[PDB]
């Protein structure tokens, strides 16, 4: 009962093998982030992999 959690809530960004963004950003009324580029295969954790 306790947690209080998500939205409907998927959004994707481009989709593809994806990527991962560094940074994230946060400012008022319009947030977003960048990405570098794609880690590689299909599922990679990127600040451990690669």
């Amino acid at each position: 009962y306790s947690e209080r959690l998500f939205e409907p809530d998927t959004m994707t960004i481009t989709g593809n093998p994806k990527a991962v963004c560094y940074k994230m950003d946060s400012i008022c009324d319009k947030v977003f982030a960048l990405i570098i580029g794609e880690v590689e295969t299909l599922n990679a954790n990127p600040r451990t992999s690669k």
